[PDB]
């Protein structure tokens, strides 16, 4: 006899992380390539002095720094902080959804969403993409009385694309006002070409809109786990009710504050990533690959049934890229020498096809 | 109109942390008082270089070290790691309980249990203590067909006591074998007087027993959030299914590994805390305070309706102690000079009654 566990656990689609392989360049987790700035390193060591003490459960000084960086329309009451935006995704489910409820999102999208929804006893409504892009029209139509939460992943992980900014505004305006809408903006700092939506204006104009952002990519703290949500104080308060206490570490909070102080410097680096993104995209298309327009720090190769082969052969060339079933491969844009290694491999692989 | 949130959120008993008051003596969060060893800071220093990279989702190195420390009868498959044992408490609830299900625990016990149970839509069965100690007989009598999880907090937070080690074994033997029993051993390193149970023996003897331990107290890493569970590989596999990805940070893992390597030095320090505990207990009793026999790094003062006054008066003396309703005050055993400052206050307060 064994302990009786919940029946939902069997076949639960557990999250599978990007691999780390000795000897290989990693283009599978959308990480930026630079270690911490001197001031960030200093804050980590300063926080290390008092590691025997619990963190601030409320991340008070971080919220004050985030509110200031968000501008005059936002105060700390509009900000929740979580142990990665992955934690905030679960907290959103925990404040909205229970047994038999529905959570709507585009698919393929962040692989985190389905299992977290299922843990709540709710059902994920996975709405197909159109041209590798969230289909807001289709998502709206599938709303029912039991729809408790909607995720819009923008830019989308793993397809890299963004919806039209005006289209997003129309969507939010059309959704029944009682349904929480979470706009996942993990990659927002990489959006160019006038495609960034007025996400903060949407949270101002609508009490049911919450925006998720992260320190893991542009701010370079994927190792330390700081995500934040921007929303209406009632929603922020609810998220803080289900927050697992102390999960955002002291060192994480201090490192995040120091990163905010260096934001001009850190955000300027995204311009370089975007330049490589354009170059990687141009070279891949010149080789004969087709891929959608990326607004993130990665590209999406919809290789279908060939994704497994591409990834295995990439591994043989000491390059780690990220497979998504039989849909495609997500390739991070990183250092120029890593991007060149990937491009050389990609040309060679497609020639062999 | 506001976003519709779950009804269970209204009046949820949200976890209230111990206050942190700059300039005051903090005896409110059961923290140890020493900064990290140079070897631990060095491990953090090395990990700081790659904070741009995600942590190991599987905590492979840490699990291996934990399994070595647990001895020849335990391998990594018996160990789950969480972002604090507080996260593992939620994971336990997530693998066992949903709407209508029951979770039984002694009360007063860990403030964390009721809200996490309610977040699952489950029903907390709160079984009164007897002489400030878990009443295993009464808890057994409360078991039903809907009992999905049992918490035994040993030593108990906040009352500081343990049940008899044989009584614990008999309780485990008498609980129906399909019900998961979690033994919360956050303070196990402080148990003396032959009162420590054979919890690892119980795990080996029973597939439905899981033991929770932490790096936050004896190992002095409260700021960095590492807890671990020891159990049957099926339970561990299940806990890892609901684990929020990457929540145990890269720096936390490195610090925890370093702390295991320095376990002889760190564990030896528990003897000094134990000596202070006996000393403080004698000083309080001589000053007219009754208290149960503590096996933790804190004592429990069953002040009843006077706890608010005691805490307020302590606060005015620049001493932070932890109030629990109209039941009592939990006071951490910390540095000798800090304990003496508290004792001075305690004697003063006593004389004013
Ligand atoms: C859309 C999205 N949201 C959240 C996350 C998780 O980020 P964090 O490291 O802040 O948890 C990811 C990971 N790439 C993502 O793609
Ligand atoms: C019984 C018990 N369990 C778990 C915890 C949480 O410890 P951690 O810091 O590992 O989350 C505490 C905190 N005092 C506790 O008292």
């Amino acid at each position: 006899v064994t302990a009786r566990l919940r029946p939902e656990l069997a076949g639960l689609p557990v999250y599978v992380p990007g691999k780390t392989v000795p000897g290989a360049i990693k283009l599978a987790s959308n990480e930026t390539v630079f270690g911490p700035l001197p001031s960030v390193r200093a804050a980590i060591d300063r926080a290390t002095d008092t590691v025997n003490r619990y963190p601030d459960n409320g991340c008070v000084q971080l919220k004050a720094a985030l509110a200031r960086h968000l501008g005059p329309d936002f105060a700390p009451e509009h900000v929740a902080v979580g142990c990665g935006s992955v934690s905030l995704c679960q907290q959103l489910v925990q404040v909205t959804a229970s047994v038999g409820d529905e959570v709507v999102f585009g698919w393929r999208s962040f692989e985190l969403y389905p299992p977290q929804v299922r843990v709540a006893g709710a059902i994920p409504i996975q709405v197909p993409l159109t041209d590798h892009t969230f289909d807001l029209y289709a998502m709206l139509a599938t709303v029912t009385d039991r729809t408790r939460l909607i995720f819009v992943c923008n830019p989308n992980n793993p397809t890299s694309t963004v919806v039209g900014p005006d289209a997003l505004a129309r969507f939010v305006e059309a959704v029944p006002a009682h349904i929480l809408i979470a706009i996942d903006e993990a990659y927002v700092e990489y959006i160019r070409d006038g495609m960034r939506p007025d996400s903060l204006g949407l949270v101002r104009a609508h009490n049911n809109v919450v925006v998720l952002r992260t320190f893991s990519k542009a701010y370079g703290l994927a190792g330390l786990r700081i995500g934040y949500a921007i929303g209406h104080p009632d929603v922020i308060t609810a998220l803080d009710k289900v927050y697992v206490p102390f999960t955002v570490s002291s060192i994480g909070q201090a490192a995040a504050i120091a990163s905010l102080d260096a934001a001009d410097e850190l955000l300027a680096r995204t311009d370089t990533v975007v330049a490589e993104r354009a170059r990687v995209s141009a070279e891949l298309r010149a080789a004969g690959f087709t891929l959608p327009p990326s607004q993130a720090n990665f590209v999406w190769l919809p290789l279908g049934s060939r994704t497994q082969d591409f990834v295995e052969q990439a591994a043989d060339a000491r390059i780690v890229v990220r497979p998504y079933g039989t849909d495609g491969v997500r390739v991070t844009v990183a250092a120029p020498e890593e991007n060149d290694a990937f491009l050389r491999f990609a040309r060679r692989w497609r020639s062999d096809q």
